[PDB]
């Protein structure tokens, strides 16, 4: 019932303990693994937690909302298919076109988020190779980042100051780093131990471990 957080914590401890930036010659590129490229990440997000919840877009162009009442609504990339998740985790599927009165408000909110993201926000990982839809399990913000935990076990950390991002997957035991210049690279964590990485990635992985600890401490 961990949603893979304990596995992620173990993987991060291992990489960080190896002190990957403290090497004579860092060979980060050797840690790149095409087999580990994530299928899903959060491309856009809108924090409306003061009243409604957290709206987001996944890289497949689906949109989701985690509402303040702990229910979730997901619109698939076809623009009509909906998945609704009740508080107890019970899922059901419906359509926008034939939606009931009970979901009128939540659909209206999802549409607001979708339109806002389309008109006013840039896609994280825009020019990336296209080659079960996860939802937002939980999230929080620190002074430096927003932490997004997806139902597939992935943890995404978006750093506010420089727009760098980590997408951590405990299934692949991998990290994808999106740098300030928007370069998108996927590494196997065990290979970062072996080959090393730059100080910038190493520092963000140290922060990531603290964030996973936070997720584990606030279940």
């Amino acid at each position: 019932f961990d949603c893979h957080l304990s596995d992620m914590l173990q993987q991060l401890h291992s990489v960080n303990a190896s002190k990957p930036s403290e090497r004579g010659l860092v060979r980060q590129e050797e840690a790149e693994d095409p087999a580990c490229i994530p299928i899903f990440w959060v491309s856009k997000w809108v924090d409306y937690s003061d009243k409604y919840g957290l709206g987001y877009q996944l890289c497949d162009n689906s949109v989701g909302v985690l509402f303040n009442d702990s229910t979730r609504l997901i619109l698939y990339n076809d623009g009509d298919s909906l998945q609704y998740i009740e508080r107890d985790g019970t899922e059901s599927y419906l359509t926008v076109s034939s939606h009931p009165n009970s979901l009128m408000k939540k659909i209206t909110l999802l549409k607001y988020f979708r339109n806002y993201m389309s008109e006013h926000l840039l896609k994280a990982g825009a020019n990336i190779t296209p080659r079960r839809l996860p939802y937002l399990r939980t999230w929080f913000r620190t002074r430096s980042a927003i932490i997004l935990h997806l139902s597939n076990g992935s943890v995404q950390i978006n750093f506010f100051q420089d727009h760098t991002k980590l997408i951590l997957c405990p299934l692949m035991a991998a990290v994808t780093y999106i740098d300030e210049k928007r370069d998108f690279r996927t590494y196997r964590l065990s290979l970062l131990e072996e080959y090393g990485c730059c100080k910038e990635l190493a520092s963000r992985l140290r922060y990531a471990r603290t964030m996973v600890d936070k997720l584990l401490s606030s279940r």
